[PDB]
């Protein structure tokens, strides 16, 4: 009876992780306090803090008050419940001691970043995949509680639009534009995940987008009209021309045709059967004179060139919009 007698039986308090050395525990229920059981003399009461983790902390033997220790860091993070059990000790000389118990509840703090692992990504894509195609999916983790773990995705470069990301899943979805090998290749995202606590961090990632090729676009001639003039006396094998096309697809190959060759004599008028007149190689472009050439048969030659990219996987974006035009004014021999 005659020993010390605390105002509570379990004193309940807590305390924010990460508190410097000093900073005292909130207390909810009063302040930690024994009194000497003798109503008549007068007799000093200590305080002591005992139990497994009472290494975190230090109570000021005289007022009882618990504070944060110097050297050691409060985690919430390294305690699973994040609660404390220590015993108090009320000591009065010459009686047995005083019993309470400081249950302690340590507070989460927002002190985690959203991290990704791996923190970076690289996908193929196909071009031409339709709105809302589903890219690839990113996940970030946070070791926070509540709101400091609950995190919210977020596209902040690259994308323009193109891409599209859930907040809450992490999925990267194509937006409602034409992903376009031939107009851009490649893309590097910066996706940053940011937490939702009152200071709130986050954490980024770099998706890289290889965008695969379909051989989806059509040659193109790059000196498409072209006037050129012959002398009549030019052997055959002779190169006068040379049309040359490019095709932007990962693997063409690019065949040139003669779709036609009109000829007309010096009174601008139709003379046929002259197609043995010109040769393109199949290859190069590179255009020749064929057969012999007589001006007072034929004075100009109009011949239309075609390339087909023969590795086409669409048949509409085949061949050149526009065919190549070759206009051969042929120059007089005489005395
Ligand atoms: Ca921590
Ligand atoms: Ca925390
Ligand atoms: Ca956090
Ligand atoms: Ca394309
Ligand atoms: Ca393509
Ligand atoms: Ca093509
Ligand atoms: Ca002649
Ligand atoms: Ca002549
Ligand atoms: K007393
Ligand atoms: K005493």
């Amino acid at each position: 009876m005659n020993h010390p007698l605390f105002t509570e039986g379990t004193y309940q308090a807590e305390v924010m992780e990460n508190s410097p050395a000093g900073t005292p525990l909130t207390v909810l229920n009063g302040p930690i306090l024994a009194l000497d059981a003798d109503e008549d003399v007068y007799a000093v009461v200590t305080y002591q803090l005992l139990g497994t983790h009472s290494d975190l902390f230090v109570i000021d033997n005289s007022t009882g008050v618990v504070t944060v220790r110097s050297g050691i860091i409060i985690d919430w993070e390294a305690f699973s419940p994040p609660f404390l059990e220590l015993l108090l000790l009320a000591e009065d000389i010459g009686q047995l001691n005083g019993t309470a118990h400081l249950f302690i509840t340590i507070l989460d703090d927002n002190d985690n970043w959203p991290t990704f692992s791996p923190p970076t990504y690289t996908v193929h894509l196909l071009e031409n995949c339709p709105p809302g195609f589903s890219v690839l999916q990113v996940t970030a983790t946070d070791e926070d509680s509540g709101l400091n773990g609950e995190l919210v995705y977020r596209i902040e470069a690259g994308a323009q639009d193109r891409f599209l990301i859930h907040p809450v899943t992490g999925v990267i979805r194509v937006g409602n534009a034409t992903i376009d090998r031939e107009e851009q290749e490649s893309y590097r995202l910066t996706v940053v995940a940011t937490d939702r606590g009152t200071v709130p961090l986050s954490g980024t990632a770099i998706v890289t987008i290889l965008i695969d090729d379909i051989n989806d676009s059509r040659p193109e001639f790059l000196n498409p009209i072209q006037t050129v003039s012959v002398l009549e006396s030019a052997e055959p094998g002779t190169i006068i021309a040379n049309v040359t096309a490019i095709d932007l697809d990962l693997n063409p190959k690019l065949e040139y045709h003669i779709i036609s060759i009109v000829a007309k004599d010096d009174t601008d008028r139709l003379v046929p059967d002259q197609e043995d007149a010109f040769a393109v190689n199949i290859n190069t472009g590179s255009v020749m004179v064929k057969s012999p050439l007589n001006r007072e048969l034929v004075a100009t030659y109009e011949v239309t060139l075609s390339v087909i990219d023969n590795a086409s996987d669409l048949p509409e974006h085949s061949v050149s919009v526009p065919n190549a035009k070759l206009t051969v004014n042929i120059l007089d021999v005489n005395d």
